[PDB]
């Protein structure tokens, strides 16, 4: 999937950056059991103080994830998943968790394209990795961690 | 709510984001009943010619509101709350109506969080913020411009 | 439509920023039938570094499309187009296709606005294009490459 992640500049360092990525790609492979490299975490920098909270301006401290997914997922694992977004998101970048938004957005498979493929539906990723080239999937296991 | 709003860099001074983040809230808040606090206006600047239309690159003056808000709201309101904010943002940011461009996008109540919580049903608003920790009652009321 | 595309600062000269714009443009418009003016192209760049798949940082190679659109065209139509953005950006910013991502978002067109205006159905482009107001079109026409 994709995740937006809206946050101020500075706010976070190279390696709470990568902190941050960490734990929110872990969360979904943890939750879906899907191939880790699908996940792309993409973070917005605006400067702080262009966020507002009810008209009021705020600092540095808010975090906005916006999570792009596929459709065909329950109720209860989006829930879940955003939770557990929130709770490793507020660990890795030692924010409260009363400064995270969390908004998951849906779309069907077949018009939502990575590493240049379309996708599967969720219960169909083992077909997806075993009809594949090789140079496709030499790439995305190069983006494990 | 999330309101991203797109504008090119230093379009809007600082006051001028403040008039335009209190024209988004009080446009919402107005029309729906969401709390005040529940509202979240998220600029994102961008160097100037970074925005095409129809393969022309524009200038500085283009803006485009992205709303994500929760399922449950009738078309006419929808409606009725994009053509306020087109109006609203004109006045405050001094844009020509036919440079603001708005979209809503809407994702069931159940997956996005705010403030480290899940959301109500736009019928439960007011039950929802009771029974919050009053940590969270309280961080929310000081969002309230 | 909006297309969001996320890349790094400086992955694209203007020329370059022009030669993607075009394509997303043009592949839109082939494809569905809507008038030039209609296509909004985006483009929001930051920092490399900031992009990660699969919890591994990235250079300034990956792009991504963020496509919002009307409810109303089939999933065949959105699977061609969404390809068609793929072959035809890789061209135009001389990037490989693995580096591509593409994401559609849909919306009833009654809660979408453009150019400060309500958009018809994926089909209603002539009525509306014609009754818009004194310079509505005007001010939309010179929006043509």
């Amino acid at each position: 999937p994709v995740y937006m992640v809206y946050v101020s500049q500075d706010r976070l360092t190279p390696s709470a950056k990568h902190a941050v990525a960490k734990a929110i790609t872990d969360a979904h492979r943890g939750l879906t059991g899907a191939q880790h490299f699908l996940a792309q975490v993409n973070f917005q920098e605006q400067p702080a103080g262009n966020v507002f909270l009810g008209g009021v301006q705020q600092g540095g401290d808010t975090i906005f994830v916006h999570g792009l997914h596929r459709e065909g997922r329950s109720a209860d694992l989006k829930g879940q998943l955003a939770q557990r977004i929130v709770d490793d998101v507020s660990v890795a970048a030692e924010i409260d968790r009363k400064h995270i938004w969390v908004y998951f957005g849906e779309m069907p498979a077949q018009q939502m394209v990575e590493y240049g493929r379309f996708l599967p539906q969720p219960g169909h990723e083992g077909e997806w990795f075993d009809n594949l080239s090789s140079d496709e999937r030499a790439f995305m296991e190069t983006n494990v961690d």
